[PDB]
């Protein structure tokens, strides 16, 4: 749990999950996510329900589904949890689409 690789390509589902929340029922949590080169860079909530088709969800166990994830969408994944000690947990996934821009940021 800290800075996994995650392969995907153009147009394929990928699916992340957040060190921190269990199978646990959706809880409060935030959801972030870099990608492109610097303007790309979105934050996910846990209340997908509806632009699924535009974007992605999050799922009810704090996890992140994502129906096709785009070259634009390729990038780095963070997600942020909160326990009842007080304590927040961090995850970070790197993901990697098919085509890539060429020369790093």
């Amino acid at each position: 749990g800290s800075a996994q690789n995650i392969t995907a390509r153009i147009g394929e589902p990928l699916v992340l999950k957040c060190k921190g929340a269990p199978k646990k029922p959706p809880q409060r949590l935030e959801w972030k996510l870099n990608t492109g080169r610097t303007e790309a860079w979105k934050v996910l909530s846990p209340q997908g329900g509806g632009p699924w088709d535009s974007v992605a969800r999050v799922l009810p166990n704090g996890s992140l589904f994502l129906p096709a994830v785009g070259i634009q969408d390729e990038g780095i994944f963070r997600c942020q949890a909160m326990n009842r000690n007080g304590k927040e947990t961090k995850s970070n996934y790197r993901v990697r689409v098919y085509q890539i821009p060429g020369k790093p940021e």
